[PDB]
């Protein structure tokens, strides 16, 4: 859903910018509250592995494109905050070092795919575990409404654009559709195929980690020490 340069206008660049800033600035303050040397590391793996799978995706037309994120997945294992951190600097790294996703554009992805989608997708996994449904579950289905919101979204904000930022002749400024267009293209992309690669990824990933845990005997004795 990463969206390029040019598609959004400065002030739409410059407000969702505005946004994303108490935001990370929260993140940072949660997570500097919270540290062993160790969590460092960990934030990055996370990011190391979001960056990877988002590389895999495909154009919308009518839209951007279309990939998984990992991101509930990073909000359930590492907390939300440490999430979106890893998350934003994965997009920024994404956008100083390879020309994906615009560099003005970095408060607006941010907002989607580092606030909406990770916090959206931990609390409908938290919501699914009030029902008293299995992690694994709980998390596929935390992380397919996670990355639909973060489309709809994306769709939202290049939709507005003809509506908002036009010439006297009524002529589109910047993205050129309407949500009529994005809305249906974006969230169809992402309600179908993209969806079920994300719940499935984040489902794996998760399972994988539980019964590696659930194992290695050592674990049942010291899970009540973690401190
Ligand atoms: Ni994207």
């Amino acid at each position: 859903m990463h969206i390029p340069e040019g598609y959004l206008s400065p002030q739409t660049c410059a407000v969702m910018g505005a946004a994303m800033v108490p935001v990370l600035t929260v993140a940072a303050k949660k997570v500097n509250k919270s540290f062993d040397k160790k969590d460092v590391p960990a934030m990055a793996i996370g990011s190391a592995f979001a960056f990877t799978i988002m590389m895999f995706n495909v154009p919308i037309p009518g839209g951007t494109t279309a990939h998984a994120i990992g991101a509930t997945l990073l909000a359930t294992t590492l907390g939300p905050w440490a999430a979106s951190i890893s998350l934003t600097l994965a997009l920024f790294i994404q956008a100083l070092l390879f020309g994906d996703g615009g560099i003005l554009a970095l408060g607006a992805n941010s907002f989607n795919m580092a606030f909406i989608a990770p916090f959206v997708g931990y609390g409908i996994y938290r919501l699914m575990l009030s029902l008293k449904l299995n992690k694994v579950l709980s998390s596929a289905i935390g992380g397919y409404v996670g990355i639909n919101a973060a489309a709809l979204a994306t769709a939202i904000e290049l939709g507005l654009q003809p509506l908002l930022f036009h010439t006297a002749n009524g002529t589109p400024l910047y993205f050129p559709y309407g949500l009529n267009v994005a809305i249906p293209a974006m969230m169809f992309a992402h309600l179908t195929v993209a969806g079920i690669v994300e719940a499935v990824i984040t489902g794996l990933v998760v399972y994988y980690l539980q019964k590696v845990d659930e194992e290695n005997i050592l674990h049942k004795f010291s899970y009540r020490l973690r401190g």
